[PDB]
């Protein structure tokens, strides 16, 4: 029923020489757009380059968008000017912004928000702390950190969920996966609906590669993946093949 | 010398048809770059945009960069990818980011090491708060901002400071040319004081207040004002003439 969705996560890395060389090996992978989504998440600065690069097969968007409309916010980037750019994908909530650049669930919520009212999909993240999951509080930090934005959602197509497994940065199996999972699924359906939870992509985004992508996309609630470090090599196209 | 340097801050705003139309009009004003730098800093997303559009005599730039380098920093873009693209200028310690993104000295600091570490040239904001300046405090404030991170700079032409009268900004006071003249004076010194009259008379050192075609002339002709980085106003065809008081 839900379409498979493969995320390429370059997160702050990239010259125009490997986009190059990169964006051309994934070209040469054939597979079909109206089945499977493949989407490319360059350096905002690489944006354009990465766009023109990749064929329309890929889609696109950007690691980041603003909590805020234009106007006088340096260094922001507007949910309406990534609109006008064609843009269809912003990044919400990863971890290391989160870690990093102290991004909140309100943030999150205002972000996705900001996103909707202009049209944009939207690739949320979120997922507990290894000192979270060691007090077995799992489904409690998972239901707040969902609860925080999940209203806004209309279209359970246009937004698609990440769990991160920062526990794990330990490994977590397939399996493990798995369980949360359903229990997000299960999050998304007692707040929102059956029917929405049935709809909504819930990717996995603990650490993916060639040798495990297959394991985990047969699992009956993981609906694909926001791909790191894997996503920089030509191999990648391995990791697309798992789901098609 | 000094050399003025008008710098463009296009803050969050633009479309592709409003950056082709503002583009094109600021590739009519016949300057001499070696004369002035004239330096772009529209979005992100827009820089190739931009850059592609502007004639070579404009230099270009980016609103923020990392502190850290290339890696899993998510939403970063690094000085090394800048350096990669050729993108000369970077704005560190815009008000706007100190406000909203919770930017501090630290942050300032270390993105002005990692821009300097890789041939990057700064423009680098500060400036006190309305209750800073009504508490006697605005010479305290501006020098623990300027020390944070001022003996990084290793060529005093390729960093420049910009003062942001924050308490003229929304509060319903204005900055008088005088007024702003006398705390450029008092960030010369402030430079003078930490690396030398040489580097401090070298500097340049820009006003980061509002700027307009009608204000910019009493600003730049101030002795210690050696330019502006400008908001609103550098989002109309009339930059051109903010432009002109330089020439």
């Amino acid at each position: 029923a839900r379409k498979y969705f493969v995320a390429a996560n370059w997160k702050c890395n990239g010259t125009l020489e490997s986009i190059k060389s990169l964006t051309n090996s994934f070209n040469n992978l054939d597979f079909d757009p109206s089945k499977l989504d493949v989407v490319v998440f360059p350096v905002s600065v690489h944006y354009d380059h990465t766009r023109k690069l990749l064929q329309s097969k890929f889609s696109t968007g950007i690691q980041n968008v603003s909590k805020f409309g234009n106007g006088a916010y340096t260094g922001e980037v507007s949910a309406e000017i990534a609109k006008d750019l064609n843009i269809e994908y912003v990044i919400i909530g990863h971890s290391e912004r989160r870690k990093y650049f102290h991004e909140t669930d309100e943030d999150v919520r205002e972000k996705l928000q900001a996103s909707l009212k202009n049209n944009l999909k939207a690739v949320v993240c979120f997922g507990e702390s290894l000192e979270q999951r060691e007090q077995n509080k799992t489904i409690e930090v998972i239901t707040k950190q969902v609860k925080a934005f999940v209203d806004l959602i209309d279209n359970f197509d246009n937004v698609i969920l990440v769990y991160e497994p920062l526990w794990a940065i330990k490994t977590a199996t397939p399996e493990q996966a798995q369980l949360v999972h359903k229990e997000i699924r299960k999050i998304v359906k007692d707040t929102c609906g059956e029917k929405q939870a049935n709809q909504i992509r819930i990717l996995y985004g603990g650490s993916v590669n060639t040798e495990n992508c297959s394991s985990l996309i047969q699992q009956e609630d993981i609906d694909g993946f926001l791909v790191g470090n894997a996503s920089l090599k030509e191999s990648f196209v391995d990791i697309i093949k798992s789901a098609m």
